[PDB]
């Protein structure tokens, strides 16, 4: 009747869909992604808050005294309290391709204590289903894994299976953060968040799953002011045009109540651009139109 909190890693080379699959397991229905990827000294990347379960999530197979430290600053806790360790690695490698980056990861999984899965991701993105099975043998014989699982962070394949062992992995405690923390405090996370809100306010009803907004470009001009870029991305290309709105109203008023807050809480000029973009590529009218003024 009481709680869980714990640390779950995710690691694994750059590109393999580690942020991907975090945004999978965060649940958000819109999510917030970062082309630009960069470390912080608290190694926190999201957390999991459900009813009595709070995963936090981390991009570090183990947390070492000046991370919990870093950790503890962020919360604005005593830098004594205490703090967990890692309860359970998430390696995640894509589909067959194995490389020596790949290896570099593994060879620091070994070199702790706590029980590692194998996410083998990308894998609707396999071309012959079948080179599968010998390579997973193969990748088996690499070392213990409590578990091999393989998904496609995309689709959501199997993600609900990672997400029911996290959950085992709680220790039992008291949960570390508030309900809806802030981890990231950096003013272009905090564009998105904007952005995020303005989506869910006026999208309203019609507003579908697999939402994710990115910050392609944050600037200071010359005039102490700012210029940002931002981008939408939706599924499916019917979805696209409910976000530009019927005569383009809706993705204007976006846009501008965006820009509003933005400029509010960076107490700043901000000339901000919004492009709704169908993740499985632009197209012709818009590729053409995005090299211009
Ligand atoms: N086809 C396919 N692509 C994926 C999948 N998961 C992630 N990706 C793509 O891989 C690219 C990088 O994923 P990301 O999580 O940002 O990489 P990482 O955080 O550096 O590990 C993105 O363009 C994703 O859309 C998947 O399951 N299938």
């Amino acid at each position: 009747d009481k709680s869980y909190c714990g640390f779950i890693a995710i690691v694994g080379r750059p590109n393999v869909g580690k942020s991907t699959l975090l945004n999978k397991l965060l649940g958000q229905k819109i999510s917030i992604t970062s082309r630009k990827a960069q470390t912080t000294r608290h190694r926190i990347v999201g957390i999991h808050t459900e009813g009595a379960y709070q995963a936090i999530y981390v991009d570090t197979p183990g947390l070492h005294m000046e991370e919990k430290r870093a950790i503890n600053r962020l919360m604005n806790k005593a830098a004594s309290s205490s703090i967990g360790d890692v309860e359970l690695v998430i390696f995640v490698v894509e589909g067959t391709r194995w490389t020596p980056d790949d290896e570099m990861v593994l060879n620091k999984l070994r070199e702790g204590k706590a029980p590692v899965i194998l996410a083998v991701n990308k894998v609707d993105n396999v071309q012959e289903k079948a080179d599968l099975l010998p390579h997973l043998q193969f990748l088996a014989s690499q070392m213990n894994f409590l578990d091999i699982v393989p998904i496609s962070a995309e689709t959501g394949l199997n993600v609900d299976t990672i997400a029911a062992i996290v959950r085992k992995h709680l220790p039992e405690a008291t949960h570390h953060f508030p309900e809806d923390y802030i981890t990231d405090r950096s003013q272009r996370f905090m564009a998105s968040e904007i952005i995020r809100e303005k989506l869910m306010r006026f999208l309203g009803a019609e507003l579908p799953y697999s939402v994710t907004v990115e910050i392609e470009r944050f600037v200071s001009n010359e005039r102490g002011g700012y210029d940002i870029n931002g981008l939408i991305l939706v599924e499916r290309e019917g979805q696209k045009k409910m976000v530009i709105g019927n005569k383009g109203a809706k993705i204007k008023t976006i846009g501008i109540e965006a820009r509003k807050d933005m400029q509010e809480m960076f107490e700043a000029p901000v000339h901000l651009e919004l492009w709704v973009k169908v993740k499985s590529g632009w197209a012709d009218d818009e590729r053409a139109l995005r090299s211009l003024g």
